């Protein structure tokens, strides 16, 4: 009785995004344009035979995988969006999910925050970050789900409509969050996008 | 619905303890006799905005700042107290919020070890010490309180008290825990008056 | 107040076990044949004072000590069992415990999955793995108790019981994780001897 | 030990720090932090132990921050920051002065790679984006700039300059150890005129 | 200019053995190897120069690129392709590219190398400890280590000795000044793998 | 297969007794089994790097010293050798300078490539000593600093031992590895001075035996 909580399907990752999660993945890369399934599943330990069944199934590629005692999550990448479709339906086969059983988004900030001082942008640039520097004078933009995944597409359209600067995206754990920087109006414009794919 | 959590003000940093902190910062740096406020507020994601409040209020510098989803802390540091205090100030208007609002500290555990071994000291000199070194023979005292920053108060309590060496002060996350080591009667010393400090707060 | 919540004695040290807790030590280091005692204890700051006592009483070595806020651990290793042993008995005097006071292990899952992918023994090879390398075709062994300390006793019964290779052994914190692997038939003897280890406790 | 003993390996002086600059040092660095517009004295010394009396003479002589110290395998640096180019001016002449020299006495800089590549691949990106990276992030498509010199001081005068020149993207600046080595990309147009403001401002070193 | 590129190694692995792909993929900070895969290693003189010899490379092929660092002095870079003569080309190209054959190559100096018999439990843990990315040894293995400069060159020894005995891959140094080997197991497996690591030093220097 | 004429013993020191800060530190610091005050050790430094595990392996087989550390760096090798009584630690000692033909006298000798005291420092510049991937314990600003840079670098070990002998200082470092070693030492100016004194004294005894 392993059980779906996220399932979060990215048709084509963004520029930004496929350089951020290529940077923090820990198995294989991700490269721009792959098609890319964001699955947690309960408990934890079970993330292992889902990876085993999610990469014999095709040829997707695993790129992350992450065991906790309550979830455990992984990360699936191809250039096919139809190998990357095939994988997951295989694994909600085998546990007898389907989409629709997942865990909806709920947002619990979301928060744009004007002209960033020097002080502020050295905490943010040294702690835990993995995307590009934040410069102070930028704006900046964070948002915070619960269930984790669902801030990568968040984080994927946010980019797809504005002129931003992805700093970090954690989709690790039981919080997402995202934190995106620029313009102010662009980071406005980033905002709105991002809030908008949650409510999907 | 930004709520303050934790509030420490602490006058003057002493030379261990500014030195410790000097250490751990991820921020602008400390140095002996600063000023320094610690707060912690919930949820986690508002010290973002606290942190923006407080810099354009003054002219003091972020030492520190950690978000976790339930709550986030920062730092702030400067040479005049009035500074520091201006910034605390301004953030308790901006949230609504005020000192007496913060959670009181909980104690759940002090206790002085006499005559610390040889792989007692290996460990804890190891395991994420950012202080001075434990020596084996040296007598310890150590503090957990909940919620965790007001360790800060009792360690530069303690430092001002006695003759003692700073080992650790876990300021971050849900419970502080404070490490001090030296000769047994010094070392008592700063016990009491770690326990005075935080006893006063509980007080307030 | 300080209970015991887990105990876990190993009268010796199997190769890869020895190894394996020898990588991740940060204390005295632990060789093959050596005795070895985990203890659990709470709450997590009584761990120093149980430590103190611990080698004050014998000739053990500490090998490893962590808080945590509800417990902390302590690993003890010695070439003779009675030297080892002798340290348990004095701490359980002191606390007022005993061994069947200790915490009944509740096994979370149970898993042997075959012929392991590339991509999948990347990930294990990677992240905090502190034995041997898993090989793409190998089976593979899962196991994860609460609490976390038990999971020594079924890699080291496992490792006596059969010919397999030790990827990774978690015991900090409250769930303890076990990962082997090997030749199918080689991984489903180590798992049958795993959770015999883990049954035998519970039945004790 | 004397004064006598030192190589000022590197010595070089940045005006008004730009934006990406200014985030990157305070972000790698292990000192205080510097203010866009800060200036800033760059130096390195061998042997590297030396760093700390260079670090001592320099702070009694004005009110400059301490922005970096450090001892690397062989070479110890510092960086000084202060928003008055002639308070951070007075500290390295103070500096020279007590150890006997002077800015022209500084070795000068060969430049043991530099390049241009275009249209970076995607496998090429993601190894840059995950070896040890601490600027922001390059994306396949770009060009890049590279720019290794030694010693390796000047690749923060370079890099300094190329920022002023053109709008790009800092990856890495490391400007400690044998080699110092300067990342940035972007746009082919901005990468090639970031290159030649790079390679002016070491060239300028030289012929000073 | 290509003329300053000094080619320090030049390594060319026919079929990753298992151990070693596992090795490469816990290791390296690129696109992971599947066993059986051929790799292609390459280090340089200058450092930076990795880059060029890296987009040569990538864009002449559907090689991926395994690793590619710089380092203090130096920049290698491993390429892997399931298909011998894809990875072949990639290095072909580079190679007419920047002037150089495979003959150019650096010669490996082998600055040490020996087999110690019955490893004693605290040099066991030692090892076990210093940053190791393998296998662990167990007391009262054997062990062969062999250090070479250039430092690429280790990992040719390494597949070589997997292919010729069975044996426990500990560690596979192959980037900075010294390249460095550790292997153990079963004196007389260790032996073989010994010989065969030396043999494949000896081969790259008489090609 | 490599003979010993290959080896140069870079550094060869021996501690008779680790004083108390010393002992911590290299507990500390170290990936063996860690020392008790008062404890002899045997540090050895050798080139070529990996050379260290064949003087390591005779090291263990001649005696019961414990091994405290190893580790191959860039271009070196060093091990730490442990044990209570200075005559077991010796022995090890003689049995690895035979098996490699040589004697104490063909250790390469110390070269000092800076050596000084700073006094009253600074406030920043304390902070940067802090924060410099410091082992070791606190130095305040106002304290005076003692600071060696040797090569090679084990040397700065017995130099540490002796300046604790005679003197009250605080160690914040003693980095015993790489192309160089580097001590540093801080406290009231004139206990600085007087172990700046005698870790001198040590780094010349080293060179005249």
């Amino acid at each position: 009785q392993i059980e779906l909580r996220t399932y979060v399907f990215l048709d084509s990752l963004q520029p930004q995004l496929a350089a951020y999660m290529g940077t923090v993945s820990r198995g294989f890369l991700p490269i721009p344009g792959d098609s890319c399934l964001w699955m947690e599943v309960s408990p934890g330990m079970a993330v292992h035979r889902v990876t085993d069944i999610a990469l014999k199934a095709s040829n997707v590629r695993l790129g992350q995988m992450i065991v906790e005692r309550a979830f455990g999550s992984l990360a699936l990448y191809h250039k096919d969006q139809s190998t990357v479709l095939h994988s997951g339906d295989v694994v909600l086969d085998a546990i007898g999910s389907e989409v629709r059983k997942r865990t909806k988004p709920s947002t619990s900030w979301t928060e744009v925050i004007c002209a960033i001082t020097p002080d502020h942008a050295v905490l943010i640039n040294r702690q835990n970050r993995s995307g590009s520097m934040i410069q102070s004078g930028m704006s900046m933009f964070i948002l915070e789900t619960e269930p984790a995944g669902y801030v990568l597409k968040a984080a994927n359209e946010a980019e797809k409509s504005a002129n931003i600067t992805i700093i970090d995206v954690k989709a690790v754990g039981a919080f997402g969050r995202l934190t995106l920087a620029g313009k102010e109006g662009d980071v406005e414009e980033a905002a709105a996008a991002a809030i908008r794919a949650i409510d999907q």
